[PDB]
């Protein structure tokens, strides 16, 4: 749908009607759940914009441990780093649900800027937003304890994916227990320990691949 | 000014930018002075201005449960701070406070927009710069996650040495004009953790304190 796409960084509230003959300049791509869109260290000159579904963005250490940098969703762009800075992928992108996306290569993207510097503005916004988040995560890593980081990641997930459910916030993250801990960037044992405490205190309820946050207030205080 | 121009042109935002174009922007920026101990901006305040330091040092902090501030990093000559605000304006997510007298230049988003309006080729180069930087800082984040707790603080202190140190016999010499109370004020809420990492470095032969200058292995 073009409604999702017009919320995408690149073309975000620009053309009233002729936003369309450019979306058609991209053929769509459907991926099953658990599909490796691209792997660490592969060449690439393709960026993707998600129409629906989620994609986890990951790094793997020498000894097989995994970290998740971010979870991408509808309207989010990924694989953009090798577009602007040619070279191999430094991250893996893996589908966590069935995903509909749309795809574009560097030369095509370069073509859609030579008319339109406002698009470049929007892409620089996205990169700077991501730079800020990584810097905010770096600060959390050194100076916030694991439960505070669990609390922060749950609230960050809620900011992107949450929906109100009465006096509570439903956050359908589509992540496994292990993937939540990889996203936090801390041990499964200590992340599960924090989640249990927060559930016991009645701040959250863990339900499949969704969490219900009943007390965003006390959760936020803990993330401080 | 000769030497000033050189310092400015080393800023990260100018990487791969044609030198006359760098000069066309900087000639437009008003150099300013800050005294030591001056909060250039606080966490939370409206953000739309990038600074490039010509001389002096600026600490970057974030408020801790203490009411004191944790030390996130230190910026020096040729470094930027507040730079992300001109690409993605909004509240500051950290504070910037001078640790010495400082001379800097700044630019707001309007100055950026004007610079690029005439120079469409700079947008593509800026996209490369921000992307290369994001790859690097994500690489750093992941490395640090994969490191143990005390190893994280040591790596960060070593990154500061690399940025502020002069190469001297395979080691890094960092000189400062900071009192004992000014060092404690600098580290802020991070004092205990920084002190443990220094004590470890000292015990292990990594650091030689030569008064107001330190030699550190790299
Ligand atoms: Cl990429
Ligand atoms: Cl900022």
């Amino acid at each position: 749908m073009d409604e999702i796409l017009a919320r995408a960084g690149i073309f975000q509230g620009v053309e009233p009607s002729a936003i369309a003959a450019l979306t058609k300049q991209l053929q769509p791509v459907d991926f099953p759940r658990g599909h490796t869109v691209f792997a660490e260290g592969e060449p690439g000159d393709r960026l993707y914009i998600i129409i629906s579904g989620k994609v986890k963005i990951g790094r793997r250490a020498p000894d097989g441990r995994e970290n998740l940098l971010t979870i991408m969703g509808p309207s989010d762009m990924f694989g953009e780093l090798s577009i602007f800075d040619p070279g191999p992928r430094t991250s893996s992108a893996t589908t966590i649900t069935e995903v509909r996306a749309v795809s574009m290569d560097r030369d095509a993207l370069r073509s859609w800027i030579a008319d339109r510097p406002e698009i470049s503005e929007q892409l620089l916004r996205v990169l700077a937003r991501r730079l800020r988040r990584t810097n905010n995560n770096l600060a959390d890593l050194i100076f916030t304890d694991v439960p505070g980081r669990v609390a922060k990641q749950l609230l960050q997930l809620a900011q992107r994916f949450g929906t109100q459910e009465g006096g509570a916030l439903r956050v359908t993250h589509d992540l496994t227990q292990e993937e939540i801990a990889q996203l936090v960037g801390a041990s499964r044992e200590t992340v599960n320990k924090a989640l249990a405490d927060f559930a016991h205190r009645g701040w959250i309820r863990l339900e499949g691949k969704s969490v219900l946050i009943s007390d965003s207030e006390r959760l936020a205080r803990r993330a401080r």
